[PDB]
C-alpha cells in the first residue's frame, strides 16, 4: 500500500521556558496546523500516533484530545516500556501501509521538565544540550576516529556546523537563526575534545505533526496536488558484532544508517547522485559527517572534500539541513522527525520560500528513534 503526507505543521522551536504554553497547546499549533494544510474534516484521522519522552502515559491522549477534541480513536504512544520506540512517522506510515487505517495524525512534542559522565550531565543541564551524558563522548570519539583514520581536521567539523547556522538564517521555525563565523564556531565553549557548543544540539520545547494518507483516501478526497509519497522508510536497530570489527564510527550507528540508506536506494530504484535535498540528524557536527559517507554521498574517507568543495549547500551537489539542523532548530526529543518531514514536504512541494532548493524532486531523511535505531526515509511528489 502506497502512503502519502498530505499536510505538515510545526510550532517555532524554542529555547524551552521561552514561550508559556503547555504541550497540549504546542501539539495543538501543529496539529491544527497540519490538519489545514491536509484540508480535511477532523474526523478523517483514524488513528493518532504520538511520540514524546518526557511525562506519563497520559500525555498522547490529553494532547490529541486538546488537538482534535474527544473521540474513540487509537491514541498509540511511540514511545514503549521495550525501549525500542520508532518515530512517529514511521508508525503512521506503517498503519498505512499494513491496511490498519486510511488517515493517521502523527504528532510529537516535547516540553522539558565514573567522573566524566557526571561532568557531561552537568554540562548538558547548564549549557541546555539535548543529549544524554555518553553522546558528546561517543560522538567526540567518532570523530577522532575519522581523523586518525582518514585525515580530516577539526575545521572540518567546525564547517559542518557553520553551514547549519547558515541555512538556518531562513528558516522562520528554528530557535537559532544567526550565522556564526567559523571562528566563532571554533571558539564557542569546549563540550568535549574538538566539539564546541556551536557544534552540539540544544534543546528545544516544540511540537510537529504529519497527516498521512492511503492512495485510495488521497483518490476519493481530491488530494493528489499536496500528496508527497514516502517511497521508500527503513529502520536499522543494533548491529550485534565482533570486538575484533567494533568500533567508535559503528558504536554511534554508522553502520545502521548505511543499511538503512542501502535498503531505502535499492527499494525505490535511486542512488544518492539522484537525492537533491537531505534533512538528517545532526545532533553534533560529527554525526553529519560521518553520515555522509554513511548514506554513500561520497567515498570512505572523502567528507572533509566535500565540505571543502560546498557540495553540502546552495550551488552544491546536496543542499543539506536547509533547516539549520538540529544544530540550529534544537531537539525536541518527539518531534523532531516530524519538523524534518515538514521541512522536506514544503521543499519538493516548491513551497520553502528563501530556503528552496530549485527543482528539488527527491528528498532523504535521517533520523533516529526514541530507541536508538536509525531511520531513513525517502520523499517525492505523489502525482507530479
Amino acid at each position: 500500500n502506497r502512503v502519502f503526507v498530505i499536510g505538515v505543521g510545526m510550532t517555532k522551536f524554542e529555547k524551552p521556558g521561552a514561550r508559556d504554553i503547555d504541550y497540549p497547546d504546542m501539539a495543538k499549533e501543529a496539529g491544527q496546523r497540519a490538519l489545514a494544510d491536509a484540508g480535511i474534516k477532523y474526523s478523517a484521522i483514524q488513528q493518532a500516533c504520538v511520540g514524546y519522552v518526557y511525562g506519563d502515559s497520559t500525555c498522547g491522549q490529553r494532547a490529541i484530545y486538546h488537538s482534535l477534541g474527544l473521540s474513540g480513536i487509537p491514541i498509540i504512544n511511540v514511545n514503549n516500556n521495550c525501549s525500542t520506540g520508532s518515530t512517529a512517522l514511521f508508525m503512521g506510515r506503517q498503519l498505512i501501509q499494513g491496511g490498519l487505517a486510511d488517515c493517521v495524525l502523527a504528532l510529537g512534542f516535547e516540553k522539558m521538565e565514573n567522573p566524566m559522565d557526571k561532568h557531561m550531565e552537568v554540562m548538558i543541564n547548564r549549557y541546555g544540550l539535548a543529549a544524554v551524558p555518553a553522546a558528546p563522548q561517543m560522538f567526540g570519539n567518532a570523530g577522532r576516529e575519522h581523523m586518525e583514520k582518514y585525515g580530516t581536521k577539526p575545521e572540518h567539523f567546525a564547517k559542518v556546523a557553520w553551514k547549519n547556522h547558515k541555512h538556518s538564517t531562513n528558516n522562520p521555525y528554528s530557535q537559532f537563526q544567526d550565522e556564526y563565523s567559523l571562528e566563532q564556531v571554533i571558539d564557542s565553549r569546549k563540550v568535549f575534545e574538538f566539539l564546541t557548543l556551536l557544534q552540539c544540539c540544544p534543546t528545544s520545547d516544540g511540537a510537529g505533526a504529519a497527516v498521512l494518507a492511503s492512495e485510495s483516501f488521497v483518490r476519493r478526497n481530491g488530494l493528489e496536488k499536496k500528496a508527497v509519497e514516502i517511497v521508500a522508510q527503513e529502520m536499522v536497530t543494533d548491529l550485534s558484532t565482533t570486538f575484533e570489527e567494533n568500533s567508535c564510527m559503528k558504536m554511534v550507528g554508522y553502520d545502521m544508517t548505511r543499511l538503512a540508506a542501502e535498503r531505502c536506494y535499492d527499494t525505490a530504484g535511486v542512488k544518492p547522485s539522484d537525492v537533491d535535498v537531505i534533512e538528517l540528524h545532526d545532533c553534533f557536527s560529527a554525526n553529519e559527517l560521518i553520515t555522509y559517507e554513511a548514506l554513500g554521498l561520497c567515498p570512505e574517507g572523502k567528507a572533509g572534500e566535500l565540505i571543502d568543495r560546498g557540495d553540502n549547500t546552495y550551488g552544491g551537489k546536496w543542499v543539506i539541513n536547509p533547516s539549520g539542523g538540529l544544530i540550529s532548530k534544537g531537539h525536541p526529543l518527539g518531534a523532531t522527525g516530524l519538523a524534518q518531514c515538514a521541512e522536506l514536504c514544503w521543499q519538493l512541494r516548491a513551497e520553502a520560500g528563501p530556503r528552496q532548493v530549485p527543482g528539488a524532486k527527491l528528498a532523504l531523511q535521517h533520523n533516529i528513534g526514541l530507541g536508538g535505531a536509525v531511520v531513513v526515509t525517502l520523499y517525492k511528489m505523489g502525482f507530479p
